[PDB]
């Protein structure tokens, strides 16, 4: 019912928050293996960062935009693996590791459901 | 690149926040006609609320789950107009007023961008 109501809302996305902020929020949600969020990058404000808990360590993956044949894509591996938006990136990594040490299993949010 | 990235993130959903906090956030973002958000009700554990600014006043429209014959829908008018989830409702009202005093024009984002 809640699940159904909010099924297509993307609670993993945090917008313009810091690296430190992401580690705090993740740290306080238990350092759960596979816990994650996406946010805007500080060091590169045109990009995004996937912040991911694995083995109680928090890791950050820079997501950069590029363009090819008039279409924009995002990549955290210098263009080897490409996505049309962050949602496609997140959905792919919920089932496949790719470069990551684990799946994206648990959304880290600051929303109360 | 941001709107290409956050395409399908549905930043209008805020989860459970008070009536006053909704009004605070709407005000903070400028009290534009058609500025809106969807939250969870503080009073009804299973209800949602569309909070929408028209003519410098915030109004609140309850969105309720209904289950008819093992099928779930959401509605703001006791099932005259039915929706599978919150996104369906929002997208319909971005184009059609329905029971509302204006269109849903501007997302009151749950995150800074």
């Amino acid at each position: 019912s809640l699940s159904a109501a909010i099924h297509r809302t993307q609670l993993w996305f945090h917008g313009r928050i810091s690296r430190e902020e992401s580690q705090r929020l993740i740290g306080q949600q238990g350092l759960v293996d596979g816990l994650f969020l996406v946010r805007e990058s500080q060091r590169n404000p045109q990009g995004f960062v996937l912040s991911l808990c694995h083995l109680q360590k928090v890791k950050h993956y820079l997501i950069l935009p590029s363009e090819e044949e008039g279409r924009l894509y995002f990549s955290m591996d210098d263009g080897q693996t490409r996505f049309t938006d962050l949602l496609q990136l997140v959905e792919f990594h919920q089932l496949n590791r790719g470069i990551l040490p684990c799946l994206l299993r648990h959304c880290c949010t600051r929303v109360a459901l």
